[PDB]
Order: structure tokens, then C-alpha cells, then sequence
């Protein structure tokens, strides 16, 4: 509809994964005209950019990798969000990596209450729910969420100020997953849609499950990685998956989020305009649009 | 670069009726589209950005002496009071045009954040002086009239927008080169400090800057108003009134240098981008000029 501010939180994060390219994701979603997409919603746009590193990778064999880049980045974007987010607003922050999805759940619950319920919609082809010792790439952008449970090495899990629980999450689009991930969710029974479900039931089905889990909470964020799109859509991005959401359900998908009174953030993540930049681009400014109404 | 300020207030002023021409009012959008946002972020970690309102009334298309009058007061003093609010003697403001009938919304903002006592500089490079009143205009184009305005010379509902007029002995021009009878007339008769064109290829672009520091030196503050048109047509195609022999590109980027270096400088517009007339060379010339204002090379 429309808000006196859109908070708009550029992220430009690497470190998470080892492809260069995706933090430049806003810069370039800037240039196809993320901008005058945020105009048509408010008046004001509250601009953040989060300082970016500017280290060598480490592209060696390790199961944490440049972890110091990720908790820094991480820290800088929760105390951002712990100031800027706003229930009478909007909050979107941009990436990067998936490894932000710390930094960002992080910021939601340091805004809030102690005693708040924070509901987490993560829209993605992977859980993101890998540790250290499990995760096969040992890329971090493979674990945000299972930091945000508590589940990790402590310089991340510690930058939650307190943990979400597997009862707070909705998957949606899942359909790589590793052995680690499998576990937690069958373990935790972790509420979920693969991409074939979606297929089976409908996305109309997927949003009322969304408001019935939702219903006594105080806030949902929304986590959507463009991976969660199926590959003819979605190319310029580092872990492609077949088999996807639809483009149409991911519009209709993010046009029903956009409705939810309690919705109040939303990450856009894994945009990386160098693998491909002009179709890919242009799809996630839809869903963008679509979230707002537009 | 070589600035950097905790933030920089960046206002887009989608302005089409101080003219007739279509797509000045997009020339925020463009800007955005060749990295005008990234050039931000080399300066400041945050921006705060505005949107004036866009009116969305038909054209008055037809003789008048003063055209669309109703959109563009209404541009202006909404710019004004948004101007006013922002305005930071500490940090950056940028107003990104839309034609040059905002440059009266600009400055009245300026003069309505500072004291009414307060000593306010322009310097207004543009072909134009942008002086001419509603009597004496050969188009009736309000985009030819606000510093006529911004001195008490124009339509009441125009000047009225002024919290306090300026003085002729305020301004600075910078590159004029294509005069009116009536724009002559006043600075001659008001004895107005100028650099045509020629006289900055005679005198060179360093001479400019002095004359600037040492008239302004016991201002409070400066305002820039940068009009593309200024520049050389061979550098500056999209826009609505080129005029030949302007300022070189090399000039005008050390022009914007020397500017940005200047304290008493808080506020810059920067008009007259049309898109629709030529996109890429000039956008990106004025992304250059935008540059070389923050010390980015
Ligand atoms: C994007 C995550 C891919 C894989 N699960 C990993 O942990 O590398
Ligand atoms: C852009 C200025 C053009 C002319 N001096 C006029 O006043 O219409
Ligand atoms: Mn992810
Ligand atoms: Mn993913
Ligand atoms: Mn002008
Ligand atoms: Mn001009």
C-alpha cells in the first residue's frame, strides 16, 4: 500500500559463499530500478549501506570460512535493524549472500520484547540449516538458520540476543537438503512445503497455513532467497536448484505475504548479477513489486 | 572519494511544468538507473531520500506568459518545506532535477532552515540567467523565472513562496552565454557578478573559484545550482535549451572540485536532465560532474 518510510538496508556480502558477484545485488537491482519501485510505496526512503569487507576469500578447505567477515557484517546489520525496524513501516534489506539471515532475524528479535514471538517465513530452496561440523562446503551462507537456533559456533550464535526455536519457521520451496537438515527438520518436525508440495496443493493453500501457525504471534519475517525459484527464472544466482517454484506462485506467494498485517521485513538475498543479470533481475523486481501491491 | 558525511539528503523532484518538453521529470529516475545511488554510497552510509510529489495535470499548451503556474507553486513549496526540514549545515543535500523553476522551491528552502538574518550565497551555473518575469518572457516557461523570483521580480504566487527575498548581490553566474533583453537589463542595472563562457576561457576556471571565495566570505552559507545546460552541448545532449560555446566538460569538473571544497557549501541541485532526449553520454557526464562535487576521480 503505502508507508510515511521504507527502510532500505543494502547489505554488499560475499563472505558467506565464495562466488564473486552477489554483493553487488543491490547496486545492480538499484540500476533496473529498485528505486523507483520503493517510490511508489513511500515518499521517504531511509537508505542503510552496511560496510563491506574487503578481504581476501578463503578458498581453501575449511568449515567455517571467513567467519570473521560474516560476524562482523552480521553484528553491523543487527544493531541497523535493532534501530530502523518499525511495525508501522517497512523494513527490506537486500543482499548478499544468505548468511545475512543471521544478522537480519538477529536485528528483528533485538528490536522486540523479550517475552516477543517472532515468525519466520524462509522461502528458499535450501534449509540453511547446516553446521560446521555437517555442512559439505563450509560455506556459511549454509547456516544462518541453525545459528539462529542456537545450533553453530559461538561467535554466531551469540549474536542472536536470544534463540528462535524450529517451531517459529515455515519453509517454503525446499528441496536441497543435506543429511544435517533432514534431521532437524523430521527431529524438530519443522513446519514445510517442499516445491512439490507446493505443485500438489496450491500456493493459495501455503499462505492460509502461513496465517493459521501465525496467528498468536507478534511478528513474522519474511527470508526470501531467489533460489526458491525455479531456474528458468531465477540464473543469476550461486546454488541453482531444478524443479522450483513457479514464477507465477512466487508473485501470487509474495503478493499474499505483502497482505499480512503482521509482516513488517523482508530479505531479498542471493541476487548475483554477475553469473546473469538483465532476466534475473528484472524477475526479483516483480516479486519486489508484487510484495508491495505494485 | 574524499568526503564523507555521516548522511546526505538526497531529494528527487519530478518537474516537467516550468517547460513543455516530456522527460525532465524522469532525470531522478536515469540518474538512478546509471548508479547515482552508488556514487552516494562512496560518500555517506546513509542517505535519506525524498520524493516531491509529482503533479499529474494536463499542459498548458497554448500562449501564456506564465505556464502550468499551479504545479509549479506547488512543486516549490513543497520542495521548500522538505528543504527546510533537512537542511544540515553538517551533512549534504542534493535536489536532483526536473527543470530549473525548482531552483525557487531550493532556494527559498535554504533561506527558511537558516535565521531570517542570515547571509545566503548562489551560484548558479546555467546558459541561462534565469531572470526573465511573466511581462518579459519570450515563452512564458516559468523554468526562465525563478531567480527573478527568488529577488521579488515575478508573479505574486511565486515570490510569495520566498520566506525573504535574496539581492542581486547574492548571485554568482557562472557560464551564461544566451541573455534576454530584460536578464541583460538587470545585471547591468543591479551590477550582478558573472563569468559568461567566454570570460572563463579567458580568465580560466581557477579565477572563477577566486572570485567565488572572496565574494562569499562573509556569507553564512552557499547554494550551488547546477544546470547541465551549462556545459558544452558536446558533453551535454539530453537536455530541453542547448546552447553552443559552453563550458568545457574539464572545466565544469573542476569547477564542481573546487566547489565541493567550499565550507559554507551544504546544498546542490543539479537540473534540466532529459532522458528522453539523449540518455547514456549525458547521464553519465553528470554522474562525472556529481563525482568530482564529492572528490571521487
Ligand atoms: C546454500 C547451501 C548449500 C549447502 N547446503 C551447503 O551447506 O553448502
Ligand atoms: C531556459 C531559458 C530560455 C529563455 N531565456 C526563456 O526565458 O524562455
Ligand atoms: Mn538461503
Ligand atoms: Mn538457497
Ligand atoms: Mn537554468
Ligand atoms: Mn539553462
Amino acid at each position: 500500500m503505502q508507508f510515511e518510510k521504507v527502510t532500505y538496508i543494502a547489505v554488499p556480502q560475499k563472505y558467506g559463499q565464495k562466488k564473486v558477484g552477489v554483493e553487488e545485488g543491490p547496486k545492480f537491482l538499484e540500476k533496473l530500478g529498485f528505486m523507483n519501485v520503493l517510490e511508489q510505496v513511500a515518499k521517504s526512503v531511509n537508505k542503510k549501506t552496511i560496510t563491506e569487507p574487503k578481504t581476501p576469500q578463503e578458498l581453501g578447505v575449511t568449515n567455517a570460512r571467513n567467519l570473521n567477515e560474516v560476524e562482523s557484517v552480521n553484528i553491523e546489520l543487527r544493531d541497523t535493524i535493532a534501530k530502523e525496524y518499525d511495525v508501522n513501516n517497512l523494513l527490506i534489506n537486500i543482499g548478499g549472500d544468505h548468511s545475512i539471515g543471521l544478522g537480519t532475524i538477529a536485528g528483528v528479535v533485538k528490536a522486540m520484547k523479550p517475552n516477543a514471538r517472532v515468525g519466520v517465513v524462509w522461502f528458499d530452496a535450501h534449509p540453511d540449516m547446516n553446521t560446521p561440523e555437517n555442512s559439505p562446503s563450509g560455506n556459511i551462507h549454509g547456516m544462518p538458520l541453525a545459528c539462529a537456533v542456537g545450533l553453530g559456533p559461538q561467535r554466531l550464535t551469540s549474536i542472536m540476543p536470544h534463540y528462535i526455536t524450529p517451531k517459529d519457521i515455515m519453509y517454503v520451496g525446499i528441496r536441497s537438503i543435506d543429511v544435517g537438515e533432514q534431521f532437524e527438520i523430521q527431529d524438530k518436525h519443522i513446519d514445510h512445503f517442499t516445491a512439490e508440495d507446493v505443485k500438489r496443493v496450491g500456493m493459495k493453500e501455503v499462505i492460509e497455513a502461513i496465517n493459521k501457525k501465525f496467528v498468536d504471534y507478534d511478528v513474522i519475517h519474511l527470508s526470501f532467497d531467489i533460489d526458491g525459484i525455479d531456474p528458468e527464472f531465477i540464473l543469476g544466482t550461486g546454488t541453482p536448484v531444478p524443479k522450483g517454484i513457479s514464477l507465477e506462485d512466487s508473485l501470487y506467494f509474495m503478493s499474499e505475504m505483502g497482505k499480512m498485517k503482521k509482516l513488517h521485513s523482508v530479505d531479498i538475498v542471493e541476487y548475483n548479477p554477475k553469473i546473469e543479470e538483465e532476466i534475473t533481475g528484472k524477475n526479483v523486481l516483480k516479486c519486489i513489486s508484487s510484495l508491495f501491491g505494485i
